[PDB]
């Protein structure tokens, strides 16, 4: 079945709703905020699988997201987000192949990151991150996964050249309109077209533009599924034309709210069901 809808979900760590609200609401899948390091061994990998099974729920990906990451504002995720920061690069590149150890157990084919704030080409630490994207791609190639990069700052045109510095065929992008609107960077529909060839997930998540002298300065603000700037329609339309079939997986990142956190889960599902309805025929 095409479009099968998701949400995106924390064990501990992370911003996404508990499984047990992903059960209430009855999606098929969910895309998972990997556990805290202690956590995350073998045992409670099974644990997990095992409460995903019985649950009626496939895992689609599973996130990285590590200590000292702020995104309080725009120079502050540059400085402190990803595998990019020198100080705390070797302990996020071993964090995420634990993650990826911890993913396999599980069974899910896939991790995600959000690299950080790609440098420039002709950059000197460009060629270091590439070497470290590469070894961390060899890790999850000997797992049978794909990594999946969280779009970020970058333009796509910069993250295209990026992937294809990169050159490895378990290397893909999750795609999130939302974040392109919050860092204020490019039309994210545009973008989505450039990079099409790469797109193995997506996020469904909605967002404002700042004032157009404010963008990639202050921060968009993020808003309830449809009523942002994304344009859920244009979004979805465009991802059926390019070929895209997989889960549709909403974020709404307000963990901080749960009641309302779950309100807009519940209306982005019954708006997302209608558009696949239209759209996907299903
Ligand atoms: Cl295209
Ligand atoms: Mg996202």
């Amino acid at each position: 079945p095409y479009w099968p809808i998701g949400v995106f979900t924390s064990v501990d760590a992370g911003l996404g709703v508990h499984l047990e609200v992903a059960q209430d609401l009855k999606v098929p899948t969910v895309q998972v905020h990997a556990p805290h390091p202690h956590t995350r061994t073998r045992e409670h990998a099974q644990a997990f699988r095992a409460k995903c099974d019985a649950a009626g729920i496939q895992v689609t990906v599973i996130f990285g997201g590590f200590d000292g990451e702020s995104y309080a504002d725009i120079p502050t995720t540059a400085r402190t987000v990803g595998l990019v920061p020198l100080e705390t690069r070797a302990s996020r590149v071993a964090e995420m192949k634990e993650i990826s150890d911890f993913a396999s157990w599980v069974g899910c084919p896939a991790i995600g990151l959000h690299i950080g704030f790609v440098p420039e080409s002709s950059s000197p630490d460009y060629s270091e991150l590439v070497r470290v994207t590469q070894d961390l791609l060899t890790h999850a190639a000997n797992h049978g996964q794909a990594v999946h990069l969280e779009t970020g700052q970058e333009s796509a045109d910069h993250l295209l050249e990026f992937i294809e510095d990169v050159n490895r065929p378990n290397l893909g992008i999750n795609f999130d309109p939302a974040n392109m609107i919050l860092y204020g960077t490019g039309n994210p529909i545009e973008a989505l077209r450039k990079v099409a060839r790469y797109v193995r997930s997506i996020h469904c998540k909605d967002a404002l533009w700042a004032p157009v002298n404010e963008r990639g300065k202050s921060w968009g603000q993020e808003v309830a599924l449809g009523t942002g700037d994304v344009g859920m329609e244009a979004y979805l339309t465009t991802l059926w034309e390019i070929g895209y079939r997989g889960p549709l997986t909403i974020e709404r990142e307000i963990p901080h709210d749960p009641v309302q956190q779950k309100k807009d889960l519940a209306s982005a599902l019954e708006l997302l069901t209608g558009l696949r309805k239209k759209i996907a025929n299903c």
